[PDB]
């Protein structure tokens, strides 16, 4: 998948992503309020009393809610996206730390946590594990994406050296490799911009384009990790700003479409599609969900401050996998 | 912009086309009826009649309604899209053909066509003229796609050695090059697949992929016109076979998207911003016209076998220039 | 391979090209004598006579010598390349044509025309047919390129709607597509160039290149024919202007070498390796045929302003398949 | 520049180097034998005793030899290129640890190492240090790899972490960034091969390709440092075996051709030309120096083993920047 955080002119910040996989039963939008429990294993019984409530696109197989993205009230927003051949887990916990599960990361910071640096503190308490939940059949080599209201993102990754904190990035993760090789690449590709190469001759002839788009030459087109980093990256960068809430879900879309990936384009050597099953945003002041699904293109959206907060048990929607076509006349 | 038919399994043609311009004049959804009327050139007072009814998206700053694609009531559908530096008009009209403008044939095709050689056999009394019209302030250099409800498609290129006509086309069109060009562009790319590369040694370290999609390396990814043309073949080559025609345009919009242009990406050499206005797909056995917008990413569908079709006026519907997002619990 | 012409300071055009077969016969050089006879068909017992000597690289296994490139004794350069797919020979000569072996034209060009109009205007009289040979096993599909020593340069290319002549070509030349298509992919293109791209900010972090040479972002680098004709153009375009006759040759095998295939790194369906047989250049005003090969890249030169030019046999030299490395101390 | 070794099928191991600089000066083929000193600063008086004698391409402006590139006598092989903007330089030594001179790295190393891990000892027993050498102005930002008769290779790297070593590398470098990022580059590239796509259809239409040559497709073909190493890496990996030592040399430089620099095509911002300047090859059992200019393209070759070795000053040659054409008659 691929996701970025964009800053709105009106004081307001903004994190969308894209899911990819090769299937996606289930997961709905869930707000989990104050007071829930969060486990921290799923074979074992600790579970963090979560301060926060937060909302998000996540599952409610196994025992906790697993949340892939959300923003919890304070303002902080969070993803894991895979992360192929890099993820690294241990058996068992360090010195002074007890012991997570991947797919519990997201819920558990965004239950707890405010600030960027409030993530770097918290996960240094944590040594994360292998444990192979019965959604998936094992431990999705993962990496997390965080954003605070204030705008400043953080990508922490579970290498083999131990876990790895970026400070202070250009607000942009995809999937495999690291991010520090991502962040050099974009160098290689700074020649990619909005505008046109002048005009040449080769001795009488003379050459002018075929049309707008060419300043672009050099971004790769294909849907590998190091690609959709590029175009997610530079699409950003070059992508008019977002002067409030709104615009900021319609670039958010906008630039994410140029990563979305159709079914049967991308196949795995067993032979499965992989396919962006949903693509959501949220924000950090109106701590709003914007979601928008593979065979649906209308955006939902679910206001986690308009709810009780407080709070039995979770809230759920469900997914209207069906398009919604307005018809203008019957 | 960039386009392309499909078909479906319950046996169902249907044409899709992203817009990409520097601003929109107001367009909107056009039913244009039966005995309407459509001139062939702004500064001429002949009207040729519509045989038929058809419906797209159009403008109405001039004489006559001017539509950009569509699709008649028998079920053809068509577009005009930029062809620049590549499309040569006339001064006058070569002997024994009336004149027409060329951000009026699609509508003239529209009203008075059924079948693909029926423009082609069209397309002989016809000769594309240099007249400028007020909305654009000039002749745009255009050429012609088309599709009728058989699924066979056509691109009419208006060259400077005349008019060429590329018949059985795979039905993608772009801008420029001519269409020849782009369909012997995709030989160079046929190495572009949803499989993964195999895995290699290099001496003794072990190389496999970063995670998915090496398959498509070397498809270029930029918004060239000619880059263009090969994501939208190759993943109108791979993407699913559409089943049902709401989910054929899905498809048509998931293929369209990879080359959907955001605001500010794409600039001009005086800086204007190049990007797509709208998205729209449409039906052959339906006759249903659907579309989404730059601000609105809900489609938006008009039935045509559903109007006044014998009707003494237009009937349109504005542009919803808001995203139309659903509130789930109250927001 | 692939090819181009280039002018000097000292009004001097040289053409060089590179060899790519999947295995050498026996080739030499070959100084064809005025008066010597080459035939037009193999079958055929026709044998025009040659107006001119010229001197190229050639084969001597059939009845007659066969050139694939050379210079005669007034100044025109040529040669003939793979031209896949796209080539299309006859069965029989079309009415008032005399029938000629692909493999023979160079031959009979560079014996016979002094001009590239000469060789427009000869090629009326010719129809390409589809007669084998006992090299090869099949005729080769193939076209041509020509120089004359005044700088201007030409494709002949045998399409299957006829022979196909391009003029004031770029003076470069690959395999196919065609020279046209080849001529406008040259667009797709025109921000490869020598300059740096400039420093960006995304956010606070600072970009600027890994070392130099970004300029060129874009330039496929692979060994497909549409690869190496935009190398040829590209790097033929920036390298610098040569000044003199030998730093000609070199500048050639400079903007070649881009385009020089190592063994192994290109294979065939059959899994054939395809690679740079040799390279040459040669000079339109001294008449000097100069080449290395793929185990020498030493390069050894011809004068043919220095033999027997109406000579009663052929004056050959062959290969030094030894890479002729010096010893600056006792090795 | 860029580098490579190869293995010869007769058990011996050949190194070869491009050159790219933007305008060059001067540089013989240096000779240097037992017992000479090689200083290790400039501006600071000790100069380390050569147990070996070695030879390659160097200066001879300084005071101490400089060598870019090289074998001693022992079937070690060496050479420093460019590195910009990644290399890191100390003003003063560590603890136990005395100062040198990045210009110096590759004499030293030659003159006094036989195996590739005696080449990680005595850099740890070294500082890199900010001293600007008059022949260029300023130190240039460099990055070492070495090659013994076994065929081992390793990268040096002068980071701002500190000196970054590489053990059992591909036998690959060129240039920016990290020897760690173009190795996980390679892999975005693995599609990259000698084999034909294979025919496919678009509706009626059928789709072959213009000819030979399309397996390669993705393979970039500036002159980058990326994609020089990409193709660097990607020619050795599938070009033909060289069954002998001669045939090492021709694959070697069949190989480097690829990334040899043209001149005009490739301009820094002042607007200079950065061009190929030489290239060369050596190897480790007959410790040979074969080289190649810009303005001539037959190999000279020397002989470290057939001069003396012992022996009072150094042995020179001295470039030929005129085509050797033999003519093979007048
Ligand atoms: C005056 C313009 C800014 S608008 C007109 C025209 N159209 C577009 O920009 C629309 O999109 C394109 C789509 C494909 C090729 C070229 C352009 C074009 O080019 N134009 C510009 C130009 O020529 O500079
Ligand atoms: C089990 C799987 C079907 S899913 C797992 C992995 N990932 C995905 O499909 C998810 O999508 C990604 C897309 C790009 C980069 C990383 C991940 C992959 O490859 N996998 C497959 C595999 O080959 O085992
Ligand atoms: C001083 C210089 C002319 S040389 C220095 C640097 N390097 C080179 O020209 C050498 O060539 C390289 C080529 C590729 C990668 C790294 C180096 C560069 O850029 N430079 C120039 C600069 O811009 O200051
Ligand atoms: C029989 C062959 C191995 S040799 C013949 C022919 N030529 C070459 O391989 C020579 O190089 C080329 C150069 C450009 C385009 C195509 C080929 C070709 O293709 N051939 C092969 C084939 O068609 O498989």
């Amino acid at each position: 998948g691929s996701s970025l955080s964009i800053r709105t002119t009106d004081d307001k910040s903004l994190f969308a992503r894209t899911m990819d996989f090769t299937m996606e039963p289930d997961s709905k939008v869930i707000i989990v309020p104050r007071n829930y429990g969060i486990r921290l294993l799923e074979k074992e019984n600790v579970v963090i009393n979560n301060s926060y409530a937060f909302v998000g696109m996540g599952s409610t197989d196994i025992t906790s809610p697993v949340l892939y993205d959300g923003v919890n009230e304070k303002g902080l927003m969070g993803a894991m996206l895979y992360y192929a051949t890099f993820a690294t887990y241990a058996d068992e916990p360090k010195k002074g730390t007890r012991g997570i599960n991947p797919v519990y990361v997201i819920s558990q910071v965004l239950g707890n946590c405010v600030t960027v640096d409030d993530v770097i503190e918290k996960l240094t308490s944590y040594t994360l594990l292998n444990e192979a939940n019965i959604i998936l059949g094992f431990a999705p080599p993962l990496h997390y994406t965080f954003t605070d209201a204030s705008g400043e993102s953080i990508v922490i990754e579970p290498d083999k050296t131990g876990i790895t904190i970026h400070r202070k990035t250009i607000g942009v993760m995809t999937n495999s490799p690291g991010y520090e090789w991502h962040q050099t690449n974009l160098r290689a590709y700074i020649g990619v911009t909005p505008n046109p190469p002048q005009d040449i001759m080769m001795g009488d002839l003379d050459l002018t384009p075929f049309g707008q788009g060419a300043g672009g030459l050099g971004l790769p087109g294909d849907f590998t990790p190091s690609a959709r980093f590029l175009r997610v990256a530079y699409w950003k960068k070059y992508t008019e700003k977002a002067k409030n809430e709104t615009e900021g879900v319609t670039n958010l879309f906008h630039i994410l479409s140029s990563v979305n990936i159709p079914k049967g384009v991308v196949l795995t050597n067993e032979g499965k599609t992989d396919y962006t099953i949903y693509t959501s945003a949220m924000c950090a002041q109106s701590k709003n969900y914007y979601f928008k699904l593979y065979d649906n293109s209308r955006i939902s959206a679910v206001s986690l401050m308009a709810e009780n907060l407080n709070s039995q048990d979770l809230i759920t929607f469900e997914w209207d996998r069906k398009q919604d076509i307005k018809q203008l006349n019957q």
